[PDB]
């Protein structure tokens, strides 16, 4: 299958360092996409974000704060 | 939490592709200098891919090498 879709990109770094895209699409039913520049690993959310994002507990603590935040 | 770098937006085309099976995800973007961004479902792996450049690597990749270059 193909399918198309235009969504909008958000590049966002803040300060570890990290530098994260989100990608906001129709097909996950609310779910964003988090990828991590740093470790080009991604992961679908609605310690899972450490270990869906290859960092550390508190790291992942971090990128957690932030992405309940927006 | 000291700084906040940056937090830009932009319009990017989005490519859900589906062909041992492979799901990907090719993500167009101006910030990437026309290269494509290529996700891995099954393996939740993704990498900035150009012509020029690995890809087991950074996502049976050789068959993954085969599908991008009707696409690029």
């Amino acid at each position: 299958y193909d399918d198309n879709e235009e969504s909008q990109v958000q590049f966002v770094g803040f300060v570890s360092r990290y530098d994260l895209m989100l990608v906001h699409t129709n097909r996950h039913y609310g779910k964003t996409l988090v990828l991590n520049m740093q470790t080009n690993k991604f992961g679908i959310i609605g310690g899972y974000i450490a270990h869906i994002l290859g960092v550390n507990a508190e790291e992942g603590d971090e990128i957690t704060e932030y992405l309940n935040e927006v």
